[PDB]
């Protein structure tokens, strides 16, 4: 449901107006043609446009089918890719993998397949790339085009820029209500604070140091942010927005309580990948229960809910008794100085509730005071029944360790320590991050399953900085509003608003 004149709102600027971004904006490779996505698609662009450059997207591309492709299938995509790329008499030969490093790979398709077999011919070409052809596409047509994408993108964002519809949730600091892009049509869930309620309690550090974590984390698995802006008597957060529920409502209203293992194994999975993607930013989130993983349109989840996230500075620890009764780790209860720990403490919780039906300290069918739950957490041994195969049993307890030094994923290899975990034997973490797993539950569409100072000035603006750049962008492509503006000259020519003779 896009404005009657969203191409009028979007309309590109001319390629005069983006003198000042073209000598502000890093020219890094990586960034300009792979994490920003509207920069990848027109570098990709570029290299349709030469004859030796096409070649080379044509094969990464292939290697990525490559990676998550089923093993049993794997050394078949192998000799695929090398008919066609790495033989000599190819026209689709890829020269600059010289044939010094092409004779390797030839020897590794001789042996077991492995998913990242064409790993070193890739980076090969990625250094090609980052040569000649970047700097090519620099002064080409195409990054003056990626230029007017990013004025768009830097436009001040207002409250005209959405479209408030309905309520839809609540918390503390105010209310969660769902929004549109009113240009592209794209439905989000807003976080809308009181301003005289954060002044109140004096919660103006801890509102952006959410902000701030979610608009550097960018995660499959974690609510994302896409606008932050202040308004009257608000300041907002635009959020990816989940209909599927969380995931304490399919444990308990839909579940036996609980869940099939292999189900329970999905939703771990994706979590696990969530907390990663957290923690390579050095971030604990300290939050982890069944209410605070939401589930998406598809039956894919999120953490959501980073209002107790913080940033820890690298090689330091940090003190804070905080979260929810029954999911705190012992070293946050005991007030200690601890880690990204916590989290991997919580996820044991997680995986336990959903495949029992119940959380691991507390019974479901038990009344207990808070001080007896919090006892269990520091001296008793959770149980296992028959719903937990030995491999379940094995990375709940190692999870659930009382001493954080012994705990699972709370060594210098993180996360991947985890995701080796015999638990996870059945699951190629490859496939689930490109999203081809199918999710164990779909929701259905239809469903429904719920004053005048100046110092607080100076903190609107650290807060309301507008649009997040890779997510803004991939709301353009997946509106098509990208597509749809993305057009040049007929015949490969130059387009008026790119023509520096006449504006
Ligand atoms: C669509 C939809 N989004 C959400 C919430 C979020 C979302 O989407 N991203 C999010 C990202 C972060 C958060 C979040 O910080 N939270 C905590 C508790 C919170 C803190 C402060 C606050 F002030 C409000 C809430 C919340 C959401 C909810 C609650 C609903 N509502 C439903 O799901 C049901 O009505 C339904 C729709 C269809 C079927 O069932």
């Amino acid at each position: 449901g896009k404005s009657k004149k969203w191409k009028e709102i979007l309309k590109f600027p001319h390629i005069s107006q983006c003198e000042d971004l073209r000598r502000t904006i890093d020219r890094d490779y990586c960034s300009l043609c792979d994490k920003q996505p509207i920069g990848r698609l027109l570098f990709r662009q570029f290299c349709e446009t030469r004859p030796g450059l096409e070649c080379y997207i044509q094969f990464l591309d292939s290697v990525a089918e490559y990676e998550v492709t089923p093993d049993e299938k794997l050394g078949e995509k192998g000799k695929e890719i090398m008919t066609k790329y790495l033989t000599p008499k190819s026209p689709v030969f890829i020269a600059q993998v010289g044939q010094d490093l092409v004779s390797q790979t030839e020897e590794k398709l001789l042996q077991k397949p492995c998913k990242e077999l064409f790993s070193a011919c890739a980076q090969s070409v990625h250094e090609y790339l980052r040569g000649e052809p970047f700097h090519e596409y620099l002064d080409s047509m195409f990054f003056d085009r990626f230029l007017q994408w990013k004025w768009l993108e830097r436009q001040p964002v207002t409250k005209n820029t959405f479209r408030q519809y309905r309520v839809l949730g609540k918390g503390g600091f105010g209310e969660v209500c769902a929004c549109q892009v009113r240009a592209t049509g794209k439905m989000y869930a807003c976080k809308r604070l009181e301003k005289k309620r954060i002044k109140k309690r004096k919660g103006e550090s801890m509102a952006l140091n959410e902000k701030q974590i979610l608009e550097k984390v960018n995660s499959q698995f974690v609510v994302n942010l896409a606008y932050a802006y202040e308004t009257k008597d608000a300041l907002c957060l635009v959020l990816t927005i989940m209909n599927g529920g969380d995931l304490k409502f399919h444990i308990y209203n839909m579940g036996n309580p609980g869940f099939e293992e292999e189900r329970a194994l999905f939703y771990a999975a994706e979590i696990l990948c969530g907390l990663e993607d957290l923690h390579r930013e050095n971030t604990v989130y300290r939050n982890l229960k069944p209410e605070n993983i939401l589930l998406d349109d598809y039956g894919h989840i999120r953490i959501s809910d980073l209002g107790l996230a913080v940033k820890i500075p690298e090689g330091d620890l940090i003190r804070g008794r905080v979260g929810t009764v029954g999911y705190m780790a012992p070293e946050v209860l005991n007030n200690q100085r601890y880690g990204l720990s916590p989290d991997y403490w919580g996820l044991g919780c997680l995986i336990y509730e959903m495949i029992e039906g119940q959380s691991p300290f507390r019974g479901r069918k038990e009344k207990v005071k808070r001080e007896e739950v919090d006892r269990r957490v520091l001296e008793t041994e959770e149980v296992y029944s028959h719903k937990f195969s030995e491999e379940a049993k094995s990375i709940c307890k190692m999870l659930l360790t009382k001493d954080a030094k012994q705990r699972l994923g709370c060594q210098e290899e993180g996360a991947a320590e985890v995701k080796r975990h015999p638990f996870f034997r059945n699951m190629n973490f490859k496939r689930l991050e490109a999203g081809m797993l199918d999710p164990p539950f779909v929701p259905d569409p239809r469903a429904v399953y719920c004053n005048l100072d100046h110092t607080d000035d100076d903190f609107y603006s650290k807060f309301s900085t507008g649009s997040v750049s890779i997510p803004w962008q991939n709301e353009m492509i997946e509106t098509e509003c990208f597509k749809e503006l993305n057009v040049f000259g007929p015949n490969g020519t130059l387009p008026p608003d790119l023509n520096r003779n006449h504006p």
